[PDB]
């Protein structure tokens, strides 16, 4: 299809993500592995374009993504992958792909969706007709988005305590590069950096650094309480990863602690970051953060719920974001509130900006659409 007007690139000048094999003419190709600072404007005002029922328990803030042609791509928990046009109509739907919990489909290179299921299969769907291509067995249920490398190998946590580094081989060859068994349940979900680390943690609190490659751990570190979600990563590849037992941490690429940071509760969202440093994350209290590249506030704006959504920047600085109080949120670059709208399910889909600024972002129940001004 058409292609955006500019490249999405995972980077800016102060994130360090690993480059990967995503959709670079796609606007929105992944959720994660990114800084999610969106290279878009936005004059959004909080006036709903649309609204689609779209029944989801997204893992992480899991959702939509967004190719060249603006087509939303976005699973839902009844089994369907549907693709929507930009205003809202359906242009495909395929059937039985998983049920009870989503994923984002992400897209990579020549118009292929990457599609872990909740069946124990990764499937592989063309993003122009919702075809299944083929698909791919799992040991256990995916507990990740599908992260792509440079090499186009796919990046997954399971359930039954592994992460998996998958390369496929077209028409019909899919490899295990290497699959490393975890200590404990995997909380943090894989993110990879530049110096070809893929970061990972567990619910028996180790946080592990390890070697993409060849899937041997670099080193690891134990802490009182779990990771959860995506981190970031910076420039300078130090780790940004949120803590249940209330701080956000800051690790050096050789394991030293940069800081940490107190969010009054526990870490309920994963991290964006821009292209000045500042991280910024969700809370179980209730609130917001944006944080410096030094570990000192900038501003917290406060939700009356666990704020899930992880935060997405637009080009101008504004920060998008909902909350289980069942608002969407938007606030200017130094927190204050720009406009707010009252939905009727918990905001935990993460916010994705097409080209042309519309926000979409979603609840338990809804997919909404906030167009530009």
């Amino acid at each position: 299809g058409a292609m955006a007007e500019t490249v999405f690139k995972q980077n800016h000048a102060a994130s360090g993500f690993l480059a990967g094999r995503y959709d670079a003419q796609a606007m929105s190709p992944t959720m994660f592995n990114w800084s999610r600072e969106s290279r878009f404007t936005s004059t959004a005002d909080g006036a709903l374009k649309w609204e689609k029922n779209v029944p989801a328990t997204p893992q992480n803030g899991a959702g939509a993504a967004v190719d060249g042609d603006g087509t939303v791509f976005i699973q839902s928990k009844d089994g369907k992958l549907t693709a929507y046009h930009p205003d809202g109509t359906v242009k495909w739907v395929t059937e039985n792909l998983g049920t009870t919990y989503t994923l984002t489909p992400v897209l990579g290179t020549n118009g292929v969706i990457y599609l872990p299921s909740h069946d124990k299969k990764l499937y592989f769907i063309d993003k122009e007709t919702g075809n299944i291509l083929w698909s791919v067995p799992l040991s256990g249920a995916p507990s990740s988005d599908a992260a792509i490398g440079p090499d186009g190998t796919l990046y997954v946590s399971t359930l039954d305590n592994y992460i998996y580094a998958i390369k496929p081989t077209s028409p019909g060859t899919a490899t295990q590069k290497w699959k490393f068994k975890t200590n404990g349940v995997v909380g943090s979900a894989p993110v990879l950096a530049s110096n070809g680390t893929l970061y990972t943690a567990t619910y028996n609190n180790i946080f592990y650094a390890i070697n993409s490659g060849t899937g041997q751990v670099k080193w690891s570190k134990t802490t009182s309480n779990g990771f959860k979600g995506y981190p970031v990563i910076d420039r300078d590849g130090t780790v940004y990863a949120g803590n249940q037992d209330g701080n956000l941490y800051a690790y050096t690429s050789t394991g030293a602690v940069k800081w940490t940071f107190p969010l009054n509760g526990f870490s309920s969202s994963s991290l964006a970051i821009d292209h000045n440093g500042n991280v910024y994350i969700g809370s179980g209290s209730g609130e917001l953060f944006s944080i410096s590249k030094t570990g000192n506030m900038n501003w917290s704006f406060y939700t009356d719920g666990p704020v899930r959504t992880a935060p997405l920047i637009d080009a101008d600085g504004n920060v998008y974001f909902g909350s289980d109080d069942k608002n969407v949120y938007a606030v200017d670059a130094d927190g204050n509130e720009k406009w707010r709208y009252q939905t009727d399910s918990n905001v935990i889909s993460s916010p994705v900006l097409a080209e042309d600024g519309t926000l979409y972002v979603g609840t338990y129940t809804k997919l909404l659409a906030f167009g530009a001004k």
